C-alpha cells in the first residue's frame, strides 16, 4: 500500500482487527532491519520497559532519548537510563513557559539503511496496550554511496524538511543524526512533514511550523473545487488547551483559517471536532484509567463551554477500535458525503495554541510552545486530486493506491444532550466502567 500509516494493535479485539496493525516489537523486529543505532524522541518513557521491546540481539546497540523534561522529572529519567550505559539522553530547550516536547519519531539507523517512525505513541506499556495510535512507516531509505553526490531529496522535500526539525533543536546528540540523514537517499518519501518547534517566527520563517506550515503547504500544494465550502474540517485528538472565551479568538480565526485553505486563490464549512465522551471513556477496554491520558482540565473547560457544541463521540467501528480510545491525533478535509478526502494529516499536536501556534504582534509573529510532528497525505504527492475514503480500515479495496486508511467511523456523530466531554480531574461515580471501578482522581 502506497500509504503505510498504520494502527498499533490492541489487546482484546479480534485479530481480523489487529492483522496489518503494528505493535512497537513489530516495528523493532529485525525484519524491519539490522540495527545499528536509534533515537527515540518522546514525552513519556519507561526505560525498562522500551528496552525490552527491542530484540534481544539489539538491546545494547545505542539508543538516544530525546525528552524535555527538567528539573526533578529530568533527573527521574536519567536515574530509568542509568543501568543501561548504552543510553544516551538529548535535553530539548524548551525556552518558553508551558512548552512540551510531545514528538514521537524513531530514528532507526540499520546495517541496511535508514528509517524514519512519525508516530503518536509515548514509550510506555499502557500507550500500546488497548488505545487507537497511529503510527507512519518510512521506507527503507538506502545509503547514498562514498563519493556520490547527489541531494537524496524527495518531491515534498521530507530530508530536507526533517534536516530543518532537527536542526531547531540545536543539539550535538541531533547533529549526529542530521549527518545521517544527510548519508542516505530519502527521495521515496511521498508526505510532507509538519513540525512544531517552540519559539518566535517571523516574515519568512512564519510557514515553517505549525497551522502556517500546514496552510502553506495546502495553498501550494492542493487545489480547490466548487463547492469548496462545503467541504467539513474534521480534527480528532486526545486534549483540549485554552482556546479564549469564544471561537473567534483563536479555533476559528487563525486555526480554520488554515485547515481550510485550498490553492493559491481567495465561512460557511463545517467543523467537526472528534473528542471522548464520558461514556466513551466508562465503556472502554481501559474503563476510567484510559482518562488518565485524555488531559482536559475542569479549570479550562469551564472558561469555554461554546467548545463543546462541536464536539463528537468517539466511534471506530470502521477498524473495531470504538472501545479503544484515541491517543492518535487526526486533522483531515472529507467531501460533503464524507467518501472523499482532500488531505489527512497524522500527528502529535492536540487542539491547542501551545501546539499549533498562536499569531502575535498584529499578526505578523508566529508563536509557538512545543515541539510536535506529524506527517501530512496529499492526493497530488500520489498523482490524484483526493483520496477515496476506505470503508472498512482493514479490508482489500478495489484501488490501494487511491484509497486512504481512515481509521474512525464517518460522519462523526453529535454528542447527545446527556453527553459531556471527558474531563480528567473530576470525579465520576455514577456508573462503574469495564473494571467495575468509580473515577475518584486527585
Ligand atoms: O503528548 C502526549 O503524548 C501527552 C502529553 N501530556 C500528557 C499529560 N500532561 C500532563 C497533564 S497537563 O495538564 O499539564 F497537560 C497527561 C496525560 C497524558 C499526556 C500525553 O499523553
Amino acid at each position: 500500500n502506497p500509504f503505510q500509516f498504520y494502527l498499533t494493535r490492541v489487546s482484546g479485539v479480534k485479530p481480523k482487527y489487529n492483522s496489518g496493525a503494528l505493535h512497537i516489537k513489530d516495528i523493532l523486529s529485525p525484519l524491519f532491519g539490522t540495527l545499528v543505532s536509534s533515537a527515540q524522541f518522546n514525552y513519556c518513557f519507561d526505560v525498562d520497559w522500551l528496552v525490552k521491546q527491542y530484540p534481544p540481539e539489539f538491546r545494547k546497540k545505542p539508543i538516544l532519548l530525546v525528552h524535555g523534561d527538567k528539573r526533578e522529572a529530568k533527573a527521574h529519567l536519567h536515574a530509568q537510563a542509568k543501568p543501561y550505559e548504552n543510553i544516551s539522553l538529548c535535553q530539548a530547550k524548551l525556552d518558553i513557559a508551558f512548552g512540551t516536547h510531545h514528538t514521537k519519531m524513531m530514528l532507526l539507523l540499520y546495517e541496511e539503511g535508514l528509517r524514519v517512525v512519525i508516530h503518536t505513541s509515548n514509550l510506555i506499556h499502557a500507550d500500546w496496550h488497548q488505545k487507537t495510535q497511529g503510527i507512519w512507516l518510512s521506507p527503507l531509505y538506502p545509503r547514498i554511496a562514498d563519493g556520490t553526490h547527489k541531494s537524496g531529496e524527495s518531491p515534498t522535500h521530507f530530508k530536507a524538511d526533517l534536516i530543518s526539525y532537527l536542526m531547531a533543536y540545536n543539539a550535538p546528540s541531533l547533529k549526529e543524526w542530521i549527518d545521517v540523514i544527510h548519508k542516505h537517499d530519502l527521495s521515496e518519501t511521498n508526505v510532507y512533514l509538519i513540525g512544531s518547534t517552540p519559539g518566535r517566527f517571523q516574515g519568512s520563517q512564519k510557514d515553517n511550523w505549525g497551522h502556517f506550515r500546514l496552510k502553506k503547504l495546502l495553498k501550494d500544494h492542493a487545489s480547490s473545487m466548487p463547492n469548496a465550502e462545503s467541504w467539513p474540517v474534521v480534527g480528532q485528538f486526545s486534549s483540549v488547551g485554552s482556546l479564549g472565551a469564544d471561537e473567534s479568538k483563536w479555533l476559528c480565526s487563525e486555526f480554520k483559517e488554515s485547515m481550510l485553505t485550498l490553492g493559491k486563490e481567495s465561512s460557511s464549512v463545517p467543523l467537526y471536532l472528534i473528542y471522548p465522551s464520558v461514556e466513551n471513556v466508562r465503556t472502554s477496554l481501559e474503563g476510567y484509567p484510559a482518562g488518565g491520558s485524555l488531559p482536559y482540565s475542569i479549570q479550562t473547560a469551564e472558561k469555554q463551554n461554546w467548545l463543546h457544541s462541536y464536539f463528537h463521540k468517539w466511534s471506530a467501528e470502521t477498524s473495531g477500535r470504538s472501545n479503544a480510545m484515541p491517543h492518535i491525533k487526526t486533522y483531515m478535509r472529507p467531501s460533503p458525503d464524507f467518501s472523499k478526502i482532500a488531505w489527512f494529516l497524522v500527528t502529535s499536536a492536540n487542539l491547542s495554541k501551545a501546539a499549533w501556534g498562536a499569531l502575535e504582534k498584529n499578526g505578523t509573529q508566529l508563536m509557538i510552545r512545543s515541539y510536535e510532528l506529524g506527517v501530512l497525505f496529499l492526493p497530488s504527492a500520489f498523482g490524484l486530486d483526493s483520496f477515496k475514503v476506505k470503508q472498512k480500515f482493514f479490508a482489500g479495496s478495489q484501488e490501494p493506491m487511491a484509497t486512504f486508511p481512515v481509521p474512525y467511523d464517518l460522519p462523526p456523530e453529535l454528542y447527545g444532550s446527556k453527553d459531556r466531554p471527558w474531563i480528567w480531574n473530576i470525579p465520576y461515580v455514577k456508573a462503574p466502567d469495564t473494571h467495575g471501578n468509580m473515577w475518584v482522581p486527585s
